[PDB]
């Protein structure tokens, strides 16, 4: 993302989205009722009153539903890469992190990742607040026992569309020969590590391991995670909870170290409101994202998870 002007008396700023993900960034920034300009086209200028957004995890596309004021009837803006938007509300703290992460490099850096056997191989984009599964290649070797070279073909040739830095996952060395299958074909990577499965689970794992870390600690993905994993701990050990009504609780009485509630959740009001509490409080905060696995467990927990401590 790109910011090309402010208007602070108006709390406004002007954004360019530059990636996919951007969109994604867009529709976390979007709200309720906020006012977005664009130019439509011999140009004119289109501010609106949003009342709904339409946009699934990966779209290419974004679009603004609403009420036009600059008449008076529904109509739609459509966001994409190369669009430019003016955005108009109040920005509180979480809004105005999602801009600074949006437009920084060193926080939405995307990794291809390669999870593999000996007979198979699944790609995964990492962006930086959720995986996406983008295919599978089968050696078939079962089948066929073969030439692990037309496998690791059918790898690269899946990889062809993507340009990201390459970090290869799996159990038994396949990933090795494979790696050193790459630099023969110039393609190199930061790669080769091991992984118990070839699944998603993998690629978490990678993120929650040494190398992982190095590598996107900072980004949304290993954040949520993180917490996350702090709250399971935390349950097992008899210090957590979970669901709305036994946080909110728990909170009230600053009971609670951490407060832990969904991407979903914080769009809430009592999302909003348990946020400041928790500031008054003086219990840390935590947005975790339904758009990764993470988030999803908080999800299903209500939306709503705190880590216990003496009550303050």
């Amino acid at each position: 993302m790109r910011i090309l002007e402010e208007d602070l008396k108006n709390s406004t700023y002007r954004i360019r989205i530059e990636s996919l993900d951007d969109l994604w960034y867009l529709r976390n920034i979007l709200s309720e009722g906020d006012e977005v300009s664009a130019i439509t086209f011999e140009r004119e200028r289109i501010p609106i009153t949003i009342r709904l957004k339409v946009e699934k995890i990966e779209f290419q596309d974004f679009d603004n539903r609403l009420r036009i004021l600059g008449k008076g009837k529904h109509q739609s803006i459509t966001v994409t890469v190369d669009s430019e938007i003016s955005i108009t509300k109040e920005w509180d703290d979480q809004h105005i992190d999602l801009l600074k992460e949006a437009t920084d490099e060193k926080y939405v850096t995307v990794y291809t990742a390669v999870a593999m056997d000996e007979d198979e191989a699944q790609i995964f984009l990492i962006h930086p607040y959720g995986i996406q599964q983008v295919g599978t290649v089968y050696s078939g070797r079962s089948g066929k026992y073969y030439s692990e070279a037309s496998y690791f073909d059918q790898i690269v040739n899946a990889l062809k569309n993507y340009s990201n830095s390459i970090i290869i996952l799996g159990p038994g060395f396949a990933r090795d020969r494979f790696a050193r299958y790459c630099a023969q074909r110039g393609v190199n990577v930061i790669g080769s590590f091991p992984a118990n499965r070839t699944d998603s689970g993998a690629v978490y794992e990678f993120i929650t391991s040494a190398d992982g870390a190095k590598l996107l600690s900072n980004e949304r993905i290993a954040r949520d995670k993180e917490i996350v994993d702090e709250f399971l701990v935390a349950v097992k050990k008899d210090m957590g909870v979970y669901g709305r009504d036994q946080t909110e609780s728990a909170l009230q009485m600053g009971a609670l170290s951490d407060l832990i509630i969904t991407d979903e959740m914080f769009r809430t009001e009592d999302g909003r409101r348990s946020l400041s509490i928790a500031q008054t409080v003086g219990t840390r905060i935590h947005i975790v994202s339904v758009s990764n696995d993470p988030g999803q467990i908080v999800k299903k927990f209500g939306g709503f998870a705190g880590i216990l401590r003496y009550r303050v």
